[PDB]
């Protein structure tokens, strides 16, 4: 069972930029989830080969992983703060389809879900 490649972190033709949220978003959101005891399963793509999970990309078909918004963030990938939003919002949503209520790395991503809602609140006003 070989990997997927990963999701791009850079594309010429999708349009993008900076703006004030995507700075706090790397500079403040991401930093401080990266820094968590709990981001370490997070911090790159799924290796279904390495960790044995030959079915996770069967069940996971929208992968994303905070290396990989990190990544983006640096590249300057996205064109607003909602569609780095929904990147994480997809990393935490399949982290509970693949798995179960109350499993170790559920309660770890519910963590950094929680963390990462109350961060999201300070997020500058432009
Ligand atoms: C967060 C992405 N992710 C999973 O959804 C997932 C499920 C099962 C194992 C692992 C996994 N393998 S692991 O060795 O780091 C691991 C972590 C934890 Br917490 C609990 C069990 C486990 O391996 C069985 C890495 C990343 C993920 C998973």
């Amino acid at each position: 069972g070989s990997n997927p490649p990963p999701p791009e972190t850079s594309n010429p033709n999708k349009p993008k930029r900076q703006t004030n949220q995507l700075q706090y978003l790397l500079r403040v959101v991401l930093k401080t989830l990266w820094k968590h005891q709990f981001a370490w399963p997070f911090q790159q793509p799924v290796d279904a080969v390495k960790l044995n999970l030959p079915d996770y990309y069967k069940i996971i078909k929208t992968p994303m992983d905070m290396g990989t918004i990190k990544k983006r963030l640096e590249n300057n990938y996205y064109w607003n703060a909602q569609e780095c939003i929904q990147d994480f919002n997809t990393m935490f949503t399949n982290c509970y389809i693949y798995n179960k209520p109350g499993d170790d790395i559920v309660l770890m991503a519910e963590a950094l879900e929680k963390l990462f809602l109350q961060k999201i609140n300070e997020l500058p006003t432009e």
